[PDB]
Order: C-alpha cells, then sequence, then structure tokens
C-alpha cells in the first residue's frame, strides 16, 4: 500500500545544484519536434525543457494548463467557437523579450496548412480549424476564432517558438524549415537552455537565468547523452555514464538486471504506455486483400497465449487491448476484438471461415478459391522490440494449421515509414495514442492519410470521426467514435494486441522524476528535477 499516485510518484524538495544525465537513443539532426523530420520522442524529450507549452500532458493522461506561461485559457463562446488565452506578464524568452501573441500567431501560421504551405510540418492537429488569431495591444491577450467546432483545442499551441528570432532568418517557411529545424537552439522559453551540442554524443543544457516559472531550475546542468544502441543503456547507467534511461522495449531480463542494481541506488518505474502493439493486414494487395483470409487469421491467433508468453511472466494484470481507437482506460473502450471472435485461438472456426469463402487445403497448403496456392505471407516488424519478434513467431505458429506459411522480415527497412502496398502482408508495430481519440483516429483511418497503412476506406467511418472531433467533451466524442471502432473491427485490417510497458530506470537521488507514460514523457517537468540533499 502506497500513498503515491501516478501524478505524485517520487515527489520531494531537492537541493540546489548538481547535474543529471538522461540517455537518449537518437542523434539530434532536427531540433523542431513539430516538423515531420523532428517528430520523435527523442527530440520531444530534449526540447521540452526549452519550449513553452499552453497545456501539458500529465501522467494520468489529462491536460494541465501551464500556469507558468498562462494566467488563463478559456472557451468563451461556441457561436463561433472562440478561445482566449491570457499570457502571464512575466512570461519572457531567454533574451528578455516577452512571450506574446506574436508567438501564437507564428506557430499557427506554420501549422494551419494555409499561410505557409511549404512548412514541412508533422500534422496540423486542428490548428487549421482556427480561422482568425488576433492579439491585443499588450500582446498578452490572444483570441482564436474557429471556422467550425473542434474538441481538441487544448492540444493546440503545445510547442511555441520565438517569433521575434524566427523573423530574422527569412520568410516563415525558411525560418521554420531551416532556422528552427537545423540550428542548435540558442533560445529558451523554459527552465533550461542549450549550452553546447556534441553531434552524436551529448546535449548540454544549463539553467535559463530568465526562467519565469514557479519552480526551479535546480540543476547546474541537464545533459542528454546519445546512446543509439538501446541495449547498452542499462550498462551506461550501471557504470555512472548516465543517471536516467527510458528504454523502449522492456523485457523480463531487463527488469531482473535493473532489480539487481538496487545496491547502486538504482530504482525503476514501469506503467502501461500510450503505445500499443498491433498487427496490421494488407487489405490493399496480396492475399490479405480478401476479408475472409483476414478474419480467419485473426480468429486463429490466440491473444491469451500471445500475452501469456510475452507479458504475463513479468507484468501483473496486464490488460488486453481489444479496441483500435481507445486504450483500456479511456472512455468508450470495449473489447470489440473479442466480440468478433478475433484473438480467440479458434482454429476450427478459422478453418470454417476459409472453407465458406471457397478456400481448400491440399497437401498441407492452403489454396485460394481459384485453386492457386496462397503465397507465403510476408510478416514484417521493426527492430528494437523483442516482444514484437516473439509475437511474430507465435503468430506464425497459430496460423500454420490453416495451411499458411510466413516469412519473418525485419531490420531498418521493416519500419512503418517504409511500408508499401507492395512489400508486406502482415505487419507488427505500435501506434501512439493521443489524449483525444478522435484526433488520432483522423490521422490513421481516413482514406488518403499517410498512417492508413492497412487500407481502411469507408466514408461512414470518416463521417463518424469528423462528428466525434466536433464534440464538446471527450465523453461525448467517445460515444460517437465508438461506432467507427465497431466498423473498423468489422473490416479486420488492424488487430490490437496490448500496451507496451514503459521503463524509467534511474538513480533514486533524483527527485520529482517520474514516468509520464505518453508521448510527452518524463521530461514534462524538468523545472522540478533535482538531487536530494545529503
Amino acid at each position: 500500500v502506497t500513498g503515491e499516485l501516478i501524478t505524485t510518484v517520487n515527489s520531494g524538495t531537492p537541493g540546489k545544484g548538481g547535474e543529471v544525465t538522461f540517455a537518449v537513443t537518437r542523434d539530434i539532426t532536427n531540433w523542431n519536434v513539430t516538423s515531420a523530420l523532428g517528430n520523435n520522442a527523442v527530440v520531444r524529450t530534449v526540447t521540452l525543457p526549452i519550449v513553452p507549452s499552453a497545456f501539458m500532458v500529465q501522467p494520468d493522461f489529462t491536460l494541465k494548463m501551464n500556469t507558468d506561461l498562462l494566467e488563463s485559457a478559456e472557451l468563451t463562446s461556441t457561436d463561433p467557437q472562440t478561445v482566449v488565452y491570457r499570457i502571464r506578464e512575466d512570461a519572457v524568452w531567454s533574451d528578455g523579450v516577452p512571450i506574446t501573441g506574436d508567438d501564437f500567431i507564428y506557430f499557427w501560421k506554420t501549422q494551419n496548412r494555409r499561410d505557409c504551405p511549404e512548412c514541412l510540418i508533422n500534422a496540423s492537429y486542428g490548428h487549421d480549424f482556427i480561422e482568425t488569431l488576433e492579439q491585443d495591444e499588450t500582446g498578452k491577450v490572444v483570441t482564436a476564432t474557429f471556422s467550425e467546432p473542434f474538441l481538441g483545442w487544448q492540444g493546440l499551441f503545445m510547442f511555441l517558438y520565438p517569433a521575434h528570432l524566427a523573423e530574422k532568418h527569412g520568410d516563415i517557411a525558411e525560418s521554420y524549415n531551416n532556422f528552427l529545424s537545423n540550428e542548435v537552439p540558442a533560445w529558451s522559453g523554459g527552465p533550461y537552455m542549450v549550452e553546447s551540442f556534441d553531434p552524436g554524443q551529448l546535449v548540454t543544457l544549463v539553467p535559463n537565468p530568465k526562467w519565469y516559472g514557479e519552480k526551479g531550475p535546480y540543476l547546474d546542468k541537464l545533459k542528454f547523452r546519445i546512446i543509439t544502441d538501446s541495449t547498452q543503456q542499462l550498462t551506461a547507467l550501471e557504470n555512472g555514464e548516465v543517471d536516467v534511461i527510458y528504454p523502449q522495449g522492456a523485457t523480463q531480463d531487463m527488469v531482473e538486471q535493473a532489480a539487481g542494481l538496487d545496491y547502486l541506488g538504482i530504482d525503476f518505474q514501469m506503467n502501461p504506455s500510450a503505445n500499443w502493439y498491433f498487427m496490421g493486414l494488407n487489405s490493399k494487395a496480396g492475399p490479405m486483400s480478401d476479408i475472409a483470409l483476414r478474419k480467419a487469421v485473426l480468429t486463429a491467433i490466440d491473444a491469451g497465449d500471445l500475452k501469456a508468453k510475452t507479458a504475463d511472466p513479468y507484468l501483473r494484470n496486464w490488460p488486453h487491448m481489444g479496441s483500435v481507437m481507445f486504450l483500456p482506460n479511456q472512455a468508450g473502450y470495449a473489447d470489440r476484438r473479442g466480440a468478433r471472435g478475433y484473438g480467440t485461438g479458434d482454429v476450427e472456426k478459422a478453418k470454417g471461415i476459409l472453407s465458406e469463402a471457397g478456400y481448400k487445403l491440399s497437401g498441407g497448403s492452403l489454396l485460394d478459391p481459384s485453386g492457386k496456392p496462397v503465397s507465403t505471407l510476408r510478416l514484417s516488424f521493426p527492430p528494437g522490440y523483442p516482444a514484437a519478434n516473439d509475437m511474430a513467431r507465435l503468430i506464425t505458429g497459430y496460423i500454420a494449421p490453416l495451411g499458411l506459411k510466413t516469412d519473418l522480415l525485419t531490420g531498418p527497412n521493416a519500419t512503418a515509414d517504409y511500408l508499401l502496398s507492395g512489400n508486406f502482408d502482415l505487419h507488427l508495430n505500435y501506434f501512439s495514442q493521443q489524449v483525444f481519440p478522435a484526433v488520432k483516429a483522423g490521422q490513421i483511418f481516413l482514406r488518403d492519410t499517410r498512417q492508413n497503412y492497412f487500407g481502411f476506406n469507408d466514408p461512414k467511418i470518416e463521417e463518424i470521426i469528423g462528428k466525434a472531433a466536433a464534440a464538446s467533451s471527450i465523453e461525448e466524442s467517445a460515444a460517437i467514435l465508438s461506432e467507427a471502432d465497431e466498423l473498423a473491427m468489422d473490416y479486420a485490417a488492424l488487430f490490437p494486441i496490448y500496451q507496451l510497458p514503459t521503463a524509467l530506470i534511474y538513480k533514486e537521488a533524483i527527485l520529482n522524476l517520474r514516468d509520464n507514460p505518453n508521448q510527452l514523457g518524463p521530461a514534462y517537468n524538468t523545472a522540478e528535477w533535482g538531487l536530494a540533499e545529503l
């Protein structure tokens, strides 16, 4: 029995001074997390200490208004939808220039798909629904007027950049695509600022002397040590080369090794991630273009065994995920996977599905209805995730009694970004869930969207997602979106499995360091990090 909640784990009041080194698994070649080329957890983690945010995702997966930056953020009308931000008078950039509506307006123009068509952004996330964005004479009152209703307005302006500096480095596209992306940032609107960068080796941050927030900074230096071999991170922690690691693919062996390092003052936190494993099926081309084969495969897979073999030996009460739009703890979640018989390990039912669609078995091999042998299936998965490798082997075994063979494919070319309608039949990977399921769903289930890898193509799903994204609460949104989850599971192109475990492994002298098991991650509150007093 503990008195810590997910939001208060490892709370304390640190001393002043010292340093913390946090391992990251990518070199920094793009400093702009909102750009397509900078959109990953490493850039997000390294720049969270310097980028101000309107709202921040908390460990309980809620959005918290940043009261260091903002006095208030209010939905003041719905006819038309209007949001008013009041920026704190004391909020300033590291050169002393006030943070103002100039910074909101610049970011909106880079993200809204209209004012800067050449900006190489990741995604608009609804910034394009803001039609006008105006500020008062003081620069501290910002009014956003929307062209249509939008649920996820608190996810907007989560990363702000210094407009007055960007303005000195070309037009909007040039400053966003070059200055803010390619250059090591000399500026900050957060508790820390970059002092030096050794490419491929080390980012060194120091306190921002003009930090305006309530807490911190406590450290003389905050360092991010680049260790691209994720399997060497626990050794670096053991050896004192870093003080914190956050590896992506935890295993039983990793947990057991970390537990054996308690004599060095190492502890760890692990929680269900916003990242969730799935198997996608190529509905656009190849054998999986037949929905009957997709449903037979999903019915034959034994999800209980999948989890029993790869999670249950070292993770207690680990939840199945039976939705492709909601995590198990989100409003609207239900086991829509099992309701359809997917994941039940029911080989005889799967064989019936195939027989009833015209498939036949000959000499141990499945024949398609025309009489041609079904090809060996290409099952790809990215490197660096031992659980995915193990599950790929297990799935091969589950479908072998159907007369299907598989070729397992991995390595650097087997990532999601490199998927093509021509190069896979089955793909094991993960998606990163967002605070607003309807916003995430619009990025992955719509016909002409990059992350629709498996070929959903249903105007009704798209209509439902649009209505859900226009709702006035997450709960209403979830009630609407549930219908799209049902239809998506009917199509059998995306099979949810279970959430990845996080693993924050660290020297316990560091206080106010806690897991934040979502895309924003543990560096959401570096202003509070410090070392306990001896």
